[PDB]
């Protein structure tokens, strides 16, 4: 950075509160809805296909299935908002728009994975409608905002509206693939395992991907009664009643669905299923001890608030809190492995 | 190497306005303010001022406040939990000495009926002449609680804007006569004349609106249609009118103003303007956000740059445009008829 900056004298303060600047807080609702529209119009892939390209609104709508003659002027009102917010790069000539580091993740990789399914689910109408009632969690004990908004719970609602069910399933699948891609680069604890029981989790995709990379692991997928992957045996059951005997257990985004008392009971059922020397491997985002405006913080705060609206008993936790859960279930040794951006793998070791 | 893991954090964009709305509705910002200047309060201290039975209210509240602190809407100090205070932007969420804040506008732009319509904004790109609100709710916006939210949003915004106009712009002091085009029942013009009592005021509005209007000091009511003609007067006020209309209709209004003015007369225009270069700042979003709301609610209208406003005035026959920037994208513009 060029330039010499003297400490110098103290900046003179402005007088009064300028309420006109506070009107700009309306940017907070407009930006996510503008982003959602641009995702649904495929703007980011259209830009990417052009190659550090920057495209005019006319060039972008040329690739959108519309015949609306005013499409470009309409689209520019949306793109202007994304450019002002640094989601798109802008050159003012009208304006042309390109990708930024922030928006590269909206373009699917070689294997078709991006963050788009997560973003579309977390801003889905049924979820956003329930966010209007998040304050009820403060005011009334035991109220679930989604249930109050829709008169049924999230999974009952998703079973009626298949559009919400596809959207949720694709979101969890994308997030899991993204997180495990990073886990497999950093975490070394699968290396010498011979058996792993996945407790919770769903269809068995994450476990099958572990066994692909660690072919000596014999997998068991343990799940509630409702696609068999080789080397993955499927067992139906309720983890609050018991867990099948296990050399090692995998808990991938399970504990954050449950309050402390229920998370402790899951881990106690894990403890009694393990032999001496067995391990629980926990994959979770961890709340940083000091929050700030950074990816580590928002990767924990965002699922925390979505949980508050869909399932307020669940919550995100700090490393200290995770260690507290482990000790309440009788584990005496805990190991923490930072992966990236707040994602951690934790090992709870049975004596 | 694309960082997809960090990109999952873009879901924070929907979480932040909903946490902010919850905190406004829990009255969090006024509770912090009443603790005194530079106060920072724990969640337990804030919950003690909120009527609730719930023994876990403080823990639940911290889940919302944490988000606003991490996003810089609240200031944060970490004790051994966090304490929260106001920042420059959240100070605007507390009423000032004149009783008003930006809260009504924030609550309207994130209101349920508005946000539900935002889901169909892509239909404006895809299908000619679709109005997102109409497709969402099966009827017009004015045909469609919500009317309360809308009126108070527009009233708070106008009150905040004009309190600043009056401080910065000195062009009302020596006017002798003023027509307010689209003045409603004339309240706003009456309040201008209260501040500047030498102005002779004319409230000009459609007949069914003026039918309900009371008598105000210094104000004469005249009924009619601004697209056919405007009353003769020395000066004309267009406050928040032109952004409701496309270029052709705006030029027609201004051509009617030009006809109604004497040589030397002026149109005074109060609007937010789009900056030439957009940035992550209120000067950009104070025009971008109304523009998106109109796309969802009032097709036809649009926000404009200063250069575009000059273009309208010159096309309507005015000889000079004169700009008085107020703050944060708000401008007064004078369009002068040649003498």
């Amino acid at each position: 950075s060029s330039g010499l900056v003297p400490r110098g004298s103290h900046m003179a303060l402005q007088e009064g509160v300028n309420y006109l600047s506070g009107l700009g807080l309306s940017r907070l609702i407009c930006l996510p809805m503008a982003l959602r529209a641009a995702i649904e119009l495929n703007v980011f892939e259209i830009i990417f296909q052009a190659g550090e390209a920057q495209l005019s609104p006319a060039e972008i709508v040329a690739k959108i299935p519309t015949k609306n003659p005013n499409a470009a002027i309409a689209l520019d009102r949306i793109l202007r908002m994304l450019g002002a917010s640094s989601i798109l790069s802008v050159t003012t000539m009208g304006r042309v728009y390109g990708l930024t580091e922030e928006s590269r993740c909206l373009v699917a990789d070689k294997n078709g994975v991006s963050v788009v399914p997560m973003l579309l689910f977390t801003s889905d109408k049924a979820v956003v409608e329930s966010f209007y009632n998040i304050k009820d969690v403060v005011l009334e004990e035991g109220v679930i905002p989604f249930d109050r908004t829709h008169g049924m719970d999230f999974f009952a609602y998703a079973g009626k509206e298949q559009s919400v069910n596809k959207s949720f399933n694709q979101a969890m699948g994308a997030g899991s693939t993204i997180a495990f891609d990073e886990v497999f680069k950093v975490y070394k604890g699968f290396h010498d395992l011979k058996e792993l029981v996945n407790v919770g989790g769903g269809i068995g995709t994450s476990l099958s991907n572990i066994i692909f990379k660690y072919p000596h692991i014999k997998g068991i997928n343990f799940e509630l009664p409702h696609p068999n992957y080789p080397g993955v045996e499927h067992i139906a059951g309720n983890m609050f009643e018991g867990v099948p005997n296990a050399q090692n257990i995998l808990l991938k985004w399970v504990l954050h669905d449950w309050d402390d008392e229920r998370s402790i009971k899951i881990l106690q059922n894990c403890w009694k299923a393990l032999p001496e020397g067995g391990t629980v491997i926990v994959v979770e985002f961890v709340l940083p001890q000091i929050l700030g405006n950074n990816a580590e913080s928002f990767n924990a705060l965002t699922p925390d608030l979505l949980m508050m609206t869909l399932n307020p008993g669940g919550k995100e936790r700090t490393t200290t809190e995770f260690d507290g859960l482990a000790k309440a279930a009788g584990f005496a040794e805990t190991k923490f492995f930072p992966i990236s951006q707040g994602l951690h793998v934790m090992e709870f070791h049975k004596a």
